[PDB]
């Protein structure tokens, strides 16, 4: 029941695997602007994170999804359901996170990560910028509990970054779409996670897509991952604003998704 409970769709007549993995706010709907244009050369598997507004919330354990590697449980499991033996895996902000930790535990598994939006750590560390205090999310964790239509109004678009209206529309009713105690649990889970001491295990070639102006993930971060992921990485810059670029800029994004697909 799990391809049915987190909303799995393969469509496409491709001959290669392609896996789109959403991140936190947002549903596989945050793709609807770039997925026609890849349907020709790969078969796309699509999917809600268990977080997702459009998930049915009965399938949120908060005891089991404490951890990431609750929801690389799941990305694996739907992918052996599938009988998908080797992909090539896009993940959005947290997703591409949940990618590294999958291409870990399956190694052969993943042809490619792309990392659309990546941070393996929100909070500052001395030099290292993450972009966030403690005091910074204890203030997005207060707003959500006080009044949490007040929060979302103030992070869709900060999110979405560049004045695209629709993008914001489309954000914002995704976020008003999530249960408010799943937001919050979920929210401590990616802002106060630290993965880069499991960067160098990844051995998978790895694209890093970075947007020039991003409230979400300093320019360094990206750097930062070329730096310490253990395979081949690729560091492209965007030339836009915006933590959800395939919302915001789409032409953009299928160029530069184009590229690094062969396609
Ligand atoms: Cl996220």
């Amino acid at each position: 029941g799990l391809l049915e409970a987190l909303n799995v769709r393969v469509v496409g007549s491709g001959e290669r695997i392609l896996v789109l993995s959403h991140g936190f706010g947002t549903d596989q709907s945050v793709w609807q602007r770039i997925l026609p244009y890849f349907l020709r050369d790969f078969k796309v598997v699509l999917y809600d994170l268990v977080c997702a507004g459009s998930v049915n919330p009965d399938n949120f354990d908060f005891n089991r999804y404490s951890s990431l590697d609750a929801y690389v449980d799941d990305l694996l499991a739907i992918l052996d359901e599938l009988n998908i033996e080797k992909c090539v895996y896009v993940g959005h902000s947290v997703s591409a996170m949940i990618g590294c930790l999958a291409s870990i535990r399956r190694p052969a598994l993943f042809q490619k990560l792309i990392l659309l939006g990546a941070s393996p750590r929100y909070l500052n560390d001395g030099d290292y910028e993450g972009g966030f205090e403690q005091e910074d999310i204890d203030q997005v964790f207060s707003a959500m509990e006080s009044n949490y239509a007040a929060w979302v109004s103030g992070f869709a678009p900060l999110a979405v970054g560049a004045d695209v209206p629709a993008a914001v529309r489309e954000f914002s009713r995704t976020l008003f779409n999530m249960r408010p105690d799943i937001a919050l649990f979920v929210a401590r889970t990616v802002f106060e996670s630290d993965l880069r001491g499991i960067l160098g295990q990844v051995k998978v070639p790895c694209h890093i897509i970075q947007t020039k102006k991003d409230v979400a993930v300093p320019l360094s971060v990206a750097d930062y991952l070329c730096r310490h992921l253990g395979g081949k990485t690729t560091v492209e810059i965007l030339q836009t604003e915006g933590h959800l670029p395939q919302l915001s800029a789409p032409a953009l994004v299928i160029q530069l998704l184009r590229r690094a697909l062969s396609s």
